[PDB]
């Protein structure tokens, strides 16, 4: 029989990934329409407001980072006196220190499947000057981004359709996609929109009991902190609760901390789950704890590079061997992403002026983002039926829309979720690509969308004008 | 509710990847020993002859490729004039026109999930040049090396414990591992050692019905050409029989051509299954075909970079909609991987100063390799109890060991496969790491081990003197 949709793996069919799905494919059809037919569209550019891809938009690559990477890439450059004029001194000094920790100066070879050892040591030292607690090179696994590390873990832990993971609703849908792909149950817990997207451990507990009664064995809890799509930053005190909760529930803690250097609210600061766990005084029975961090986000932003890592603690060898086994299949992650992870974790120290150029780009880039983060909040809040929460961190705003019934029905007719119907019509009127609430998951009855915070600071008012024009015409058909 | 090997995914436990298996693990352990206590070992270096990792050993990276990547890595460099002095005009042109197929000129941005469009265009042209049949940008998926593309077709086609895949024996363990990880059935078909590792489609037809009779539904056929570990190169005539056999039988054809540029026999050249398929005239549905190419291999690699791609043809959209979904998720392959992949298919072609440095450079390494393949084969044959076939292509030799029966017994008592007992014993005396046949799979009753062809030219004689003093000591102990 011919290979067809009817005879593919069910886990691939139930899998859905909205960030790069229906709306984006529609957007690319429209992209062609204005190479081919300039002027047939009511707008000029397509604005991808759908993906946290800072450099896609204006963001400038940090220079110290690119300098070292250009150097490690072509190491012969180091045997030439000119480079001294074009490259910073400590970038040349860092390149050389790095090449000296790869075994035969081979930047092109496969590394140990956990990552070059040096780079792992560097990262372990960055973790420890962030926590106040030591870290081990042996516990780190360098990955092609944070993504493969979530797959690795779903695959380790899900034996059955009956296996379950607690996931926030709404969630960055790599979790809901990864979990369908590995054929396991998704067990929602519900972030309180009214309480600033608050995570309450009694809600988790209740949801964990409902899933157990239903017969599902729940293996782990994912926490996204800072959150995506909701940008909440969890607080120290709430974090002790989650850790104590996993301990007596026999649950792996999956800590997604990719947005850690994206904290915009003056009031709160980032705290590692490792910092919390160590401090509570756990050394093993550590609950298993896996922490993810990536090079894609923050100020570096750096997604194409495909670099990141995760740290494990509180697993036995021979469970650790089994992890090593899954990772060793692809051999290793890409070296340039590995070097990059090390750099993000040891940036310049003030010891050198390149440090001064660095501090300027890092700041400014982060001021830009939160200046940007607030403007979109205020803009959206002024709109009929739209309410936009504070964004403590990350790079996303996630407004609620109070879609009228005439609009819910027109969506039922079009065979679309009300969210997606809105997101699609927006796109047709304005070229603005956003991701609909659905398959981020949301409280049934409520409706949202996720915009990026990353359009160019100067392009923003023009963007919220195109938008409001559409929204208010949409409201006038459908209220 | 503790986490333990008793309760992990049985798909993970069954899976086995020897290329970095138990032997690699003992070796790593022993490497640390040489640092901890310098005179304890009976040897003083640890030689990984277990993994096709050219640059790990002596091999120099290709200069043009590295020039173009650094510029792409650090683009402001294009701006200053010093570079004309350091970089060749050749590269500068190229880094520049590459930087212009990238959407925002943005090099740390996620791409489209297939990879940068322009790059797919370059690769499509390289393929046309190679076969003289046309090929589209659309049918290409840039991946972090060849490997994730193999996981991707397994994930797509395996529904079930009864779904199955025809795989050559011996086979590079990514295949047996990836079939175990997606919980399907490996259907072995044996290559025939004495006929140059010949593959007869009459014998594959036998394996196929036997499988269909055990109630397994065989969805695909993997051909590795050139082979690994067995290094053979297929004849055109044989390949044609395979294509027709596939069409007639209903199989997907998964062609792993990662070693296209590793051919050391003037007798036969390399013919891609794209060509073999077009040459029988067939565009869509002619048959489903997936073919892999990678950056890591050949004269160039380069394994650390993790670049590669697959070319699908003969699948319907919406099945292509589904491939796309799986890949979207991880978002993209690293950008320097993608760039490199275009450089490898469109290298310099007779016009720049760069060309000659480049072919001198290109030629030196193939030749070194070929020189190396002839040495090792001759070395292992001379050895009593060991036979060794020509290696027509790729990076390795696959010698049969004729183990005495007292040696089988010793291995049972140590609870290892016999060739593993050998591989370990060998490691513990000489420091040489090699992968044992059970490990790639082999005809029952026979025994083998894979050595790489890749240690620098000078080190071989010394390496095979230790090997031989060990070997013949082992053979008279077990007399
Ligand atoms: C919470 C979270 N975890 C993990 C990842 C994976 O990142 P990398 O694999 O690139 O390291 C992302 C990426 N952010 C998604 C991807 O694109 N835009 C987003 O919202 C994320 O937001
Ligand atoms: C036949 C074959 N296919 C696919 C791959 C995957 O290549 P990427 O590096 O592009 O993912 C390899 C790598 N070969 C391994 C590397 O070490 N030993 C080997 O034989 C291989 O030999």
């Amino acid at each position: 029989a011919t290979v067809a949709v009817d005879n593919l793996n069910p886990k691939v069919l139930k899998c859905e990934y909205a960030v790069r799905g229906e709306i984006v494919i529609h957007a690319q059809r429209l992209q062609e329409q204005l190479k081919t037919q300039p002027g047939s569209l009511p707008f000029d550019e397509i604005l991808y407001c759908n993906i946290g891809n800072p450099q896609s938009l204006g963001q400038q690559p940090v220079t110290f980072f690119r300098e070292v990477l250009a150097l490690c890439d072509h190491p012969d450059l180091l045997q030439r006196e000119e480079i001294k004029t074009l490259f910073s001194a400590d970038s040349i000094s860092r390149a050389k220190q790095i090449l000296a920790m790869i075994p035969g100066r081979a930047t092109g070879a496969y590394s140990h499947s956990q990552g070059i050892h040096g780079l792992r040591d560097a990262i372990a030292s960055g973790i420890a000057s962030r926590d106040g607690f030591p870290a081990n090179a042996d516990d780190i696994f360098l990955t092609d981004g944070a993504s493969p590390g979530v797959h690795l873990m779903m695959q380790l832990l899900i034996r059955n359709e009956k296996d379950g993971i607690l996931v926030p609703i709404p969630q960055y849908p790599l979790y809901s996609a990864s979990i369908a792909l590995h054929g396991g149950a998704l067990v929602p817990y519900y972030l309180n929109e009214s309480t600033g997207w608050g995570l309450e451990t009694s809600d988790v507990k209740k949801q964990l009991e409902d899933a157990r009664s239903r017969g599902i064995n729940v293996r782990a809890l994912v926490v996204i902190n800072p959150g995506n799509p909701t940008g909440q930053v969890l607080a120290e005190e709430n974090q002790y609760d989650i850790v104590k909760f996993c301990k007596n529930e026999g649950l792996v803690l999956l800590a997604d901390e990719v947005y850690q250097e994206n904290i915009y609210v003056d009031n709160k600061k980032f705290h590692s789950f490792k910092k919390i766990v160590r401090s509570l005084g756990y050394g093993e029975e550590d609950l298993p704890l896996v922490s993810y961090q990536s090079v894609s986000k923050g100020y570096y932003g750096e997604c194409g590079k495909r670099g990141g890592y995760f740290e494990i603690t509180g697993f036995s060898a021979p469970v650790r061997e089994q992890i090593y086994k899954i990772a060793s299949v692809n051999l290793c992650s890409n070296i340039t992403g590995q070097i990059l992870a090390s750099l993000v974790m040891n940036p310049p120290k003030a010891s050198d002026e390149s440090y001064a150029s660095y501090k300027a780009e890092k700041d400014g880039i982060l001021a830009s983002l939160a200046r940007r983060a607030k403007a979109l909040e205020h803009a959206f809040n002024k709109l009929e039926g739209i309410t936009c929460n504070e964004a403590e961190g990350a790079m996303y705003v996630f407004p609620q829309i109070c879609l009228p019934q005439k609009a819910i029905e027109a969506a039922k007719a079009a065979n679309k979720a009300p969210d997606a119907f809105y997101a699609l019509r927006l796109l047709e009127s304005t070229g603005i690509v956003v991701v609909p609430g659905s398959g981020f998951g949301q409280v049934p009855g409520t409706w949202h969308f996720r915009c990026t915070i990353l359009p160019q600071e100067d392009k923003i008012p023009a963007v919220i004008s195109r938008f409001t024009v559409f929204h208010e015409a949409f409201m006038s058909e459908y209220r």
